[PDB]
């Protein structure tokens, strides 16, 4: 009489299938729940032995197996951690921390997604991937796209709930500022669309963050017009070619540039034994590449871009060109929803409103050179981020906001030297406090960064609600103690209950 068949026998207890392969766990097979556990989660910091695991993972078929899975957990005091693409940066899809025993419910069956160009719009299912429907959306047209992820292999339910930005953030906003509607579940194994679910709760799925609000199931998203023809180009600067100068322009004009350009820089060390810095600026445009050179020439002719590295494509090639694919891949190879590669991470995140001098540059660049393999990616905002208010929705980083910072730190050989990566990325976040955001330090939700505190810990939710969230925590709160009144919904940075 375990945990599972007492799990299995409240599942087919509902009137709503065979469900035994859509089981994992260690006492059915080992070997094929460590593969499941794996399979999606990113963050290979978060697969060491040391991690607590599940008791066992359930891949639902259908919309009322996670009915039904939500219904038998609370029934069973069962704590649920949901997983659809497996990005989270603190693994918090698939590790729990003193939360024995947890279960987790893997999304990634659902995948469906219809377009309808009519409408102008599409209905997404969690488990999808960002690429897949990106994919399905240009198979249908090839004037038509979407506001979301940069990284393909990103899913559907983890991402949106978060906000999600990308390279057209400039000219048409967050994916979050782009749905139309939204099915979940609620505690009580509930479907709601935006109507049942009121106009509070769908708010607060449109930047709160996953694992608070309930099983996002769907989104109904609202496409955009691409052009047909779209640029792109990548230009390399390193610090011996007056690389930090350029980069303090970049920090000046990125986020004035013409709503239709989107230039992020890729920063990292490189080689010369010794190393230097460089800076990869990537960018998009959605416009032809004449059109771009005078953009170009006017604000940021210091970059020295050519016609020669310019390339136009389709709106699709731009997007796997961004996403670092190989000009040899298809868009099919959108569809088999995989990420590149895997490492072990650690990240944080941190918003620029006055532009970092050169000063502040060259002592981050010292930091640089005494790490294996640091990795900082700056992307500009201004545009239409800049015409939305901070309450619109509950993601708050508009107007003021000249670039946001994602901060890595990778290696290969996990628990070897973690430590040595976790410490240097802490000194080298406390460094940069004087030069960022402040009051609060703003962060991004979807840049899960339990340093910044926890539910459980001693840090007060509020401190660290208000960099995800600034003034629309509280609210996020209010909504939180309505919809969820018994946590049921929760994780180590979920939106709590009440305050205090
Ligand atoms: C790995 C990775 C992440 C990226 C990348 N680039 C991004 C970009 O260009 N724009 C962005 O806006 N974000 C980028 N990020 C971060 C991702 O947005 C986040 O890592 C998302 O949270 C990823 O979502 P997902 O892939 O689904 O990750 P999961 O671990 O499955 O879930 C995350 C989080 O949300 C909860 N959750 C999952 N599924 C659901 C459903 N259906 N309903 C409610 N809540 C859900 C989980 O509990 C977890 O806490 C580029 C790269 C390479
Ligand atoms: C338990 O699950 C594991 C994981 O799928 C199975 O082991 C694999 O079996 C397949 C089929 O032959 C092989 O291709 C793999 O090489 C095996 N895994 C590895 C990497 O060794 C196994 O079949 C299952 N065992 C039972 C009891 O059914
Ligand atoms: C937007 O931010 C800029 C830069 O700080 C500021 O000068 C301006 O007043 C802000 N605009 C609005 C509408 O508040
Ligand atoms: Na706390």
């Amino acid at each position: 009489s375990t945990l599972q068949q007492d799990f299995v026998k409240c599942l087919v207890d509902n009137s709503d299938f065979p469900i035994t392969a859509s089981f994992f766990s260690p006492d059915q097979n080992a070997t094929l729940f460590k593969e499941e556990l794996e399979s999606t989660a990113q963050n290979l910091r978060y697969l060491t032995p040391s991690n607590p695991k599940p008791v066992f993972i359930f891949e639902p078929l259908y919309e009322t197996h996670v009915q039904a899975a939500v219904v038998c957990a609370k029934k069973l005091q069962l704590h649920l951690r949901l997983r659809s693409g497996g990005h989270d940066y603190e693994g918090l899809s698939f590790v729990a921390e003193d939360e024995t025993p947890f279960v987790i419910v893997d999304l990634s069956k659902l995948r469906q997604v219809d377009v309808d160009l009519d409408s102008n719009s599409a209905w997404a299912h969690a488990g999808a991937t960002i690429g897949e429907v990106y994919y399905r959306i240009q198979e249908k047209s090839q004037t038509h796209g979407f506001p979301a992820g940069l990284c393909s292999s990103l899913g559907i339910g983890g991402h949106l709930v978060g906000g999600a930005y990308g390279s057209m953030m400039r000219k048409f906003g967050l994916g979050a500022d782009n749905v139309l509607d939204a099915r979940i579940v609620d505690a009580n194994g509930q479907i709601l669309d935006r109507a049942a679910m009121g106009e509070d709760v769908f708010w607060a799925i449109r930047g709160g963050g996953g694992g608070s609000f309930g099983v996002i199931l769907a989104w109904k998203i609202k496409l955009v017009p691409v052009p047909a023809t779209v640029t792109v180009f990548t230009v390399t600067k390193t610090l011996e070619q007056d690389g930090t100068k350029v980069l303090y322009k970049w920090e000046q004009i990125a986020d004035k540039l013409d709503d239709d350009l989107f230039i992020r820089v890729i920063i990292s060390p490189a080689s010369k034994g010794n190393r230097t810095i460089s800076m990869s600026y990537q960018a998009q445009f959605l416009g032809d590449s004449n059109r771009l050179l005078q953009v170009m020439q006017k604000s940021f002719p210091e970059l020295g871009l050519t016609k020669k590295d310019c390339t136009e494509m389709s709106w699709i090639k731009s997007v796997m060109y961004i996403a670092g694919f190989p000009n040899s891949a298809a868009p099919e190879a959108l569809l088999a929803g995989k990420s590149l590669f895997k490492n072990h991470f650690k990240a944080k995140s941190d918003f620029v409103k006055e532009p970092i001098p050169v000063e502040g540059l060259e002592g981050l660049w010292e930091r640089f050179l005494e790490e294996d393999s640091p990795l900082t990616i700056w992307n500009p905002y201004g545009g239409m981020m800049s015409r939305i208010s901070e309450s619109e929705i509950p993601f708050p980083h508009r107007n003021g906001t000249l670039f946001k910072i994602q901060w890595l730190s990778t290696w290969q050989d996990g628990k070897v030297s973690e430590e040595r990566h976790m410490k240097w990325i802490r000194e080298m976040y406390s460094y940069m406090e004087q030069y960022v955001s402040k009051n609060p330090r703003q962060a991004y939700v979807n840049y899960r960064d339990l340093d910044l505190g926890t539910n459980e810990g001693e840090t007060d939710a509020r401190e660290w609600g208000a960099k995800y969230y600034k003034g629309n925590f509280e609210r996020l709160v209010k909504i939180k103690g309505e919809f969820d009144p018994d946590n049921f919904f929760r994780h180590e940075q979920s939106v709590p209950t009440k305050i205090g």
